[PDB]
Parts: C-alpha cells; structure tokens; sequence
C-alpha cells in the first residue's frame, strides 16, 4: 500500500518521498504523456506494475505487507499471498528504481498541460 510505498522509497533513495508526489508527468497519481526523466520513466514503470497489480485483483494502494529495510535495500516478505507479493515487488522496483537518479528540480510541480495525452506501453 501506499504506506509501504513511501517506506521503501524511502529506505534506499536518498531523497524524501515526497520529491516525487507530483514530478514530471508521471510520478503522482495517475499520468499520461512522455515520460521527462529516468525519475519519470521509473513512475511509469511503477504506474503500469500497479496496473497489472489491479488487473491481477489486488488494491495496491491500501494492501499492507512486510518488508525490511537492510542497507538501504527492500527485502519482501513474509507474504501471505500473492497481492504482497506483487506490490512489494512492485515498490522495491521503483524505490531501486528512483534511487540510482538524478533529481532534476525543474520537474517538481511539471505543469501537466505540457503532458501529451498518450503514453509508452507497459512492457
Ligand atoms: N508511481 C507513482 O506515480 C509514484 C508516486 C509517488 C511515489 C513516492 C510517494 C509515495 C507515497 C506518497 C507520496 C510519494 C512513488 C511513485
Ligand atoms: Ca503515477
């Protein structure tokens, strides 16, 4: 879930989750267009991971897991189903993900005007 998320980003990046609450056309909810930055391709990748989450019949942003946080690296589990599974595979992608990036502040609050209607495809 979304707490989770934020954890585990947290755990290996070096940066608040909350750098990446609105950045680029991407990272936040929801998203469309071409994606800015490595940091935006990494939301879009997130994005389309939560979409095959849901599409697999899972909430992944309420379902809570367990996860540890060891060197700053996300291990998953204990799982209880395959949802957990998915979603802290999931989050751990992207929190690896975000945290070999560069910031580029210019993207922070990105006016999504700018974000073209279509996006790349998931996979
Ligand atoms: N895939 C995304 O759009 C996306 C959006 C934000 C974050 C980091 C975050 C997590 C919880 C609360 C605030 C920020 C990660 C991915
Ligand atoms: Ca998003």
């Amino acid at each position: 879930g979304i707490l989770e998320l934020a954890g585990t980003v947290g755990c290996v990046g070096p940066r608040t989750p909350i750098a990446y609450m609105k950045y680029g056309c991407f990272c936040g909810l929801g998203g469309h267009g071409q994606p800015r930055d490595a940091i935006d391709w990494c939301c879009h990748g997130h994005d389309c991971c939560y979409t095959r989450a849901e599409e697999a019949g899972c909430s992944p942003k309420t379902e809570r897991y367990s996860w540890q946080c060891v060197n700053q690296s996300v291990l998953c589990g204990p799982a209880e189903n395959k949802c957990q599974e998915l979603l802290c595979k999931c989050d751990q992608e992207i929190a690896n993900c975000l945290a070999q990036t560069e910031y580029n502040l210019k993207y922070l609050f990105y006016p999504q005007f700018l974000c073209e209607p279509d996006s790349p495809k998931c996979d």
